[PDB]
């Protein structure tokens, strides 16, 4: 039952890598709606809409590669649905970015979680795996909607509709 | 309510597309299943892992190109859980290949009832979309995956272990 | 006594280096002989020879990075002698592939212990040097090594002389 | 009062990081002050002059990079005075290579001191980040420091003005 | 005790060039602040941020040059303390840029005193350094801080924050 | 039994041909530990070291060529323990060129008992394989090891440290 290649990975480790393959592929959904979202007519903000599109193709190969981890471990990868996201209807460019931050920040939480866990069952591989492919990701990724909600914020969004078109030029453009 | 730019697009066209974005993006779902299947240290195909990954990026294409469809029209995109595949384990090249072209049949199936649909609620925009970008793909997709089947029966898939290696060498790669 | 350099380097970590210096160096031997078993005119498979011997050459390529860790350090380097290989006779294409997985596995045993030592030692260069330059090696190369091994079991090796064959052929060649 | 990025960032790393920034502003100023002796008429070893102009500019980098993993964490750049260095006078290349190193340790021990807080606290990034871009580097310039030293004693320096006149030329030029 | 080279060269002279420089160093530690003020997730100013950081940069430049001075003329360099700088909080584009003029004409001022010294003491070559590499320099610098500040008060600063993000992108940018 | 290429390939020929296999791979070992012993911070010759380790890949080819050669005639490779060599501290750049010199010298006194063997046995295509690929290479590799200790001597090696310096900068850098 055991791979050939396995060594020094934990069931328990082998399972996160599961769930973090689903949060990945959530996050992924979640970008599409929101570029999809930027897309109506009734909204109309194309850099927007292709933000969250990098955005959403980033998180599904972050997703494969902790598929192509899973494989190299010798672990076996069990996929799960992937739940439709929390909202139709993002409601403006702030709320979105915010909703962005709010996911990416969840994202990092679990990361960390499982950076304890592989440090915990003495899996420096697995430590190393994520520390150089995931957490600065994540920490860039947090500051950068970080920046992106201030902007919003200050430039007066989401009332001044004037504000998210000049952002959507002026920083995603 | 209504979209400014929505014109002879019936709410019934809507639904379906919904339906249909959400099938593409369950068929990609499957296709990335047995992607990583094949990546495993057990199964060791590297070339059936990737036409499998080419399949499932290209089904993310068709469900976003939907996507478009839908906010060209003014429709509203409601997305909905992407289903989990049928199978972790995919048993064989031979049998992934099989359940890959019954899965295309499917889509097929469910474009052609699409493309009924239009046609009764006479939008020959939608019934041009889907003649343009989706049935051909779908007619020459089913038909390579066919000549897949052959081929690796005649060679002898899946008992010989040969066939599929020398078929993902000289078909695949 | 002390060199000048050293700094948070414990001498335990100094002699568990040395120790994997030996290992390494064994590790390239044992390729050499696999390689130019491979060599022998009654076995006469040219790519699984220039295969091992790439792997003999990148094992003295991880000792000598090691020497120059130590150095790097403030430790002294103890060679020690090169105990020759286990086997003269390698038999198979396939018994040769499961024998470097073998190896393989346990320099990555070695590592993990290393690993554990500097962390227990709280010396994170060390950790790091180990994370950064060996520790995702050994799994990709035990990922390789189990991949062939499959590949060829599959095919038939090593009662199929041809099963060997086209294996040098195609995936080594 | 919380940023709206931090996350995982504990008060005291925090002020960790600011202790850093200011030992590397102040190292900055060290080779600042032994670049220019160097460049004084009644010393006028131009390359030694140079590599420490490079080294102050590199400390300089560092501290940067230092804040800007501040503001990326969430947490708050404060400033302190910059101290002035121990010395005007460096009295010889020798000396100033000797004191460079001493620096360079000292500097060491700080960021080890730093890894240790940032893994008590559980910060997998923060102990990426210091194991990535500081510790190789220390460990790096401590070495080349103590080469430079060992050169220049066996040379005859600082009492063989001929030493240092050759070492300038031939190692530093 | 005298240098060889030190030719007209007044010891006043020699003291206010080291005052000099110390108040360039200090001119670009406050610069460095700035910069990294707006680099802060709650202020997120890239291109103020890039500013200020390269006349940060410049500054050291200056304090470099009046340091090679030193050496040329045969006087002694004696570094002091880099006071920090008066605000860790710089509070808005408006504000820095303010705080910005406000230094160069205080490092303008010196400037001056340090040229009518030089005159005092009948040194045509220092009063030269300071007209050619200095004086415009210090009106150009402040001739553009006040092009600055004026755009964005008129512009709004810095209650709008809209006036600090058009001027970030279109001056700054 | 018999190799199907073995011809006029005697038994004490194919033990000899062994023998100085071990013999080749014996001196690279010596000269990596050189190599690295001249990397250490207290010693610091770098092209010393450099050297060496050229020497110590050089003299791996010579031994990979020989195994090619043992196979190339049909007889069988036996690898034994490689020894650690002599010394851990070779004192010295002109020591370390004064053994690698006796070292030349032994591994030549083998190859020329090698060609004795091959004439008595009369095997001229091995004679005319060491007497092409070895005994000339030998002869250049003593008289360069001459010359360098020849010089280092005449410098005031080992005890003028400026010696050893400037040797490893002009003659072996
Ligand atoms: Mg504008
Ligand atoms: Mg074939
Ligand atoms: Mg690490
Ligand atoms: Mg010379
Ligand atoms: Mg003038
Ligand atoms: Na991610
Ligand atoms: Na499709
Ligand atoms: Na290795
Ligand atoms: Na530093
Ligand atoms: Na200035
Ligand atoms: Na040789």
């Amino acid at each position: 039952s055991t791979s050939q290649v396995r060594q020094n990975y934990h069931q328990d480790s082998e399972a996160a890598i599961n769930r973090q393959i689903n949060l990945e592929l959530y996050a992924s959904y979640v970008y599409l709606s929101m570029s999809y979202y930027f897309d109506r007519d009734d909204v109309a903000l194309k850099n927007f809409a292709k933000y969250f599109l990098h955005q959403s193709h980033e998180e599904r190969e972050h997703a494969e590669k902790l598929m192509k981890l899973q494989n190299q471990r010798g672990g076996r990868i069990f996929l799960q649905d992937i739940q439709k996201p929390d909202c139709d209807d993002w409601e403006s460019g702030l709320n979105a970015m915010e909703c962005a931050l709010h996911l990416e920040k969840n994202v990092n939480q679990s990361l960390l979680e499982l950076h304890k866990l592989a440090t915990d069952k003495n899996d420096p591989h697995l430590c190393d795996f994520i520390e150089t492919h995931y957490l600065n990701e994540q920490v860039k990724a947090i500051k950068e909607l970080g920046d992106h909600v201030t902007n919003l914020r200050k430039m007066g969004a989401p009332e001044s509709g004037l504000a998210e078109y000049l952002f959507d030029k002026h920083t995603l453009g």
